[PDB]
DNA sequence: TTGAATCCTTCCCCC
DNA sequence: GGGGGAAGGATTC
């Protein structure tokens, strides 16, 4: 049938902090987004594995990582620049296989199904492309492959970091079976745990319990995905994918309810957001923002038109006020989110 | 100074 | 009953 070749970047802005900058190798570095609302306010976008040993993890807020290792480099996270770095690497991706995919800023599938003719010919095609990214961008990136996107990822996951792995027919049998259904690409724990407390804890298990007891649990969409997963049935194409929204959240110094306090806050991410669409024009508009308990409160208008700029501002300060009205709580972060392109 | 994509469940129109 | 679709959430990486 097919061969599915999986591309992932090793702890990817970190590294690039690195490759610009290689005096930083070898120590532990960690890329963290400080947020005005005290010193060293903030999370960790992700650190190398130096600084990964000990605890060290993205989400951990840096005052708790500045606890565990007081003396690893710390860097502001500069997105644009990865940003850019990512599409420099996407390219030489495109040179092996116009069938590619592009999860995120640092994922790729690629249908290398046709430049090759067995598994052994792919672990070479693998090793050829890391090593021309690593040539030309100076970066290391762990490749997995095998019949199909779920489990060519898998492949990766298992092979961290600057790794390369392939998982055949054989392995995929026996991982239907033994490998833990919460290391499934789209298990978080909360679908875990649905999964735990229902008798599956294994990707076969699926099949044991009736497909509208899981419908009812975990959706239509998880379901049906889990057994074509479990049946070995899933055989999903490598689609080429595009931006549907776009969108910019910022943290206010002191958490208020104020709306001439928090205007100012809307402003600048409605500024960013038109910004980043750069030649786009949006006909929805949504206002998300973060209550001071750190839950998720969102208002929306579609337009029959595109949306200017002068009429996101007006447009997204009655959904604000849409929003104080219809909670209680004090507000923390506040932004924008632009969707439904023309 | 941090995204963004699916999927879901609910609601409202109307043939 | 069922096709549409907008919306405010739920979940995942
Ligand atoms: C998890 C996470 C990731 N990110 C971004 C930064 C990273 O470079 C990239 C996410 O990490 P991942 O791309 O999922 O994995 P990684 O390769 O960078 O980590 P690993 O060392 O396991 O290989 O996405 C955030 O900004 N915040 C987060 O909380
Ligand atoms: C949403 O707000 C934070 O900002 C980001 C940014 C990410 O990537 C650019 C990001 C990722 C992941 C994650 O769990 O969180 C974020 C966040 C935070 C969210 O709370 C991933 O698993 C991959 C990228
Ligand atoms: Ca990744
Ligand atoms: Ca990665
Ligand atoms: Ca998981």
């Amino acid at each position: 049938h097919m061969i599915v070749l999986f591309v992932d970047f090793d702890y990817f802005y970190a590294q690039v902090e690195e490759v610009l900058n290689p005096s930083l190798k070898g120590k532990p570095v960690v890329v963290c987004v400080f947020s005005g609302r005290f010193e060293d306010s903030g999370a960790v976008a992700t650190a190398n594995y130096e600084a990964r040993k000990f605890g060290v993890k993205a989400g951990i807020p840096i005052v708790e990582a500045k606890k565990i290792l007081p003396n690893a480099v710390y860097l502001p996270m500069r997105k644009e620049v990865y940003q850019q770095v990512s599409s420099r690497i996407m390219n030489l991706l495109r040179e092996y296989s116009e069938k590619i995919e592009i999860a995120s800023i640092d994922e790729a599938y690629l249908d290398i199904s046709d430049k090759v003719r067995d598994y052994r010919e792919a672990y070479n095609l693998g090793l050829e492309i890391k090593n021309k990214i690593l040539e030309k961008e100076k970066i290391t990136v762990t490749v997995g492959i095998s019949k199909n996107k779920v489990f060519a990822k898998i492949a990766a996951d298992m092979a961290k970091p600057n790794g390369i792995k392939v998982i055949d027919d054989e392995e995929v049998k026996r991982l239907i079976r033994e490998l833990d259904i919460a290391d499934v690409p789209g298990i978080g724990n909360i679908t875990a745990e649905k999964l735990k407390k229902l008798g599956i804890n294994k990707l076969v298990d699926t099949l044991s319990i009736e497909f509208d007891k899981l419908k009812g649990m975990i959706g239509e969409a998880k379901a049906k995905y889990l057994i074509s997963l479990a049946r070995d049935e899933y055989n999903e194409p490598i689609r080429t994918r595009v931006r549907k929204s776009i969108g910019r959240i910022v943290t206010m110094k002191r958490n208020s309810r104020n709306l001439e306090e928090i205007k100012p806050y809307l402003f600048r991410a409605i500024e960013e957001s038109y910004y980043k669409l750069d030649k786009r024009i949006p006909k929805a508009i949504h206002v998300v923002a973060v209550t001071e308990d750190l839950d998720i409160v969102s208002r929306g208008r579609t337009f029959p038109h595109g949306i200017s700029k002068e009429t996101a501002y007006s447009e997204s300060v009655k959904l604000l006020q849409k929003i104080l009205e219809e909670d209680e709580r004090k507000i923390r972060r506040i932004g924008v989110r632009f969707s439904k392109f023309i």
